[PDB]
């Protein structure tokens, strides 16, 4: 019935004639989503390939073409044995996503975004790690036509350097007008997980001399976009990952990193810190608008509270968090959040932090 015309559907992806593909695709992407999908797995997987071809292709790839078949990648990214074929069956993929997000006149960035946050969770998604390219303007790379740079924003070749601009510039459609890189939170958030993508947010990268954590801190207080505020605490929670690197990152003035972490732990309203206490926490913290409050989101809370919770496990650590009041403002935060997840983890810091010297 549905099954067997789809099946006889989705092999005109691989037609030789454009226009019978265009068509194909058009029909084929309302069924990406729900128990239809599984026509998408046919040959193995051959649909997902003949896709991905139709995506790459430079002269016959239109918007509409390349929405749709985005789209339809975005719906089957969800089956973990997709994901490795979109990464690993042909290697110019991830090269052709990651270089057509930093291209600002693309109209599908944020769509590919989110397929790129999906494919983070594979662990090949660290060859993003060494994509680089030639040269700043046009160039052709194994067979794909890479847009020229945006010499003006972009002063990286990597590709990496270039997705942190685009988040860290372009939120509320300041780069584009088509886009505002938000799902690229979440890309950093399943990266950072892995050995080699922690090393890339907390050290110095050359092509502006920051450590890229930093550059996403300002974000956490960024209440009008939930999936940003979502991955960079994910993002700063797994950057501290290593015990040893703790002191390094919490005394490092240019990073900054304490306030940002504890910023959505805090309220003018329902916190009473005593003034002894409030002169000891971070400049950040002191004389906060009367309308701060906390994030609303408890999950969110909780990560943070993770990160604290990690800092806590060194001596030096608890020594810092100590100096600038952070008991006080977790103590707080139990007396006046019913929430239990979050009562159970400020129990645990507080815990930690009456440790003293071992």
């Amino acid at each position: 019935g549905m099954t067997s015309q789809l099946n006889e559907l989705v092999e005109f992806l691989h037609s030789p004639q454009p226009a019978v593909r265009q068509i194909a695709i058009d029909n084929l992407v309302g069924f990406s989503a729900g128990p239809t999908s599984k026509v998408f797995k046919n040959d193995s997987y051959r649909p997902i390939k003949d896709i991905i071809k139709m995506i790459m292709d430079p002269e016959h790839g239109t918007r509409v073409i390349i929405q749709q078949g985005v789209t339809i990648l975005v719906n089957l990214s969800e089956d973990k044995l997709v994901r490795n074929i979109i990464l690993s069956d042909d290697k110019k993929f991830l090269k052709f996503l990651v270089w057509k997000i930093v291209d600002l006149t693309n109209p599908n960035a944020d769509i590919m975004c989110i397929l790129l946050s999906n494919l983070a969770k594979d662990d090949g998604i660290l060859a993003v790690l060494n994509i680089k390219r030639n040269s700043s303007g046009e160039e052709v790379d194994d067979g794909l036509k890479l847009a020229a740079l945006n010499k003006e924003v972009f002063k990286s070749l990597r590709a990496m350097d270039c997705l942190m601009d685009c988040f860290v510039k372009g939120y509320d459609k300041k780069l584009t007008k088509y886009a505002s890189f938000n799902y690229l939170a979440f890309f950093f958030a399943d990266i950072s997980r892995f050995k080699l993508g922690r090393m890339y947010f907390i050290e110095e990268q050359e092509y502006d001399g920051v450590v890229p954590i930093s550059k996403l801190l300002v974000f956490t207080e960024k209440y009008d976009a939930k999936v940003r505020r979502e991955g960079v605490a994910s993002t700063i929670k797994n950057s501290l990952f290593d015990s040893e690197t703790h002191e390094r990152l919490l005394k490092d003035e240019k990073i900054n990193l304490l306030p940002y972490i504890l910023l959505p732990i805090a309220s003018a309203k329902d916190s009473e810190i005593d003034e002894e206490d409030m002169f000891n926490l971070p400049d950040e913290l002191q004389l906060l608008p009367e309308d701060k409050e906390r994030d609303p989101i408890p999950a969110i809370i909780c990560c943070h509270l993770e990160s604290i919770l990690l800092l806590c496990t060194t001596h030096a650590g608890r020594e810092y968090l100590r100096d600038k009041s952070v008991y006080p403002l977790v103590r707080e935060l139990h007396k006046n959040v019913e929430n239990e997840d979050i009562g159970e983890l400020c129990y645990r810091i507080v815990n930690m932090l009456m440790r003293g010297e071992p």
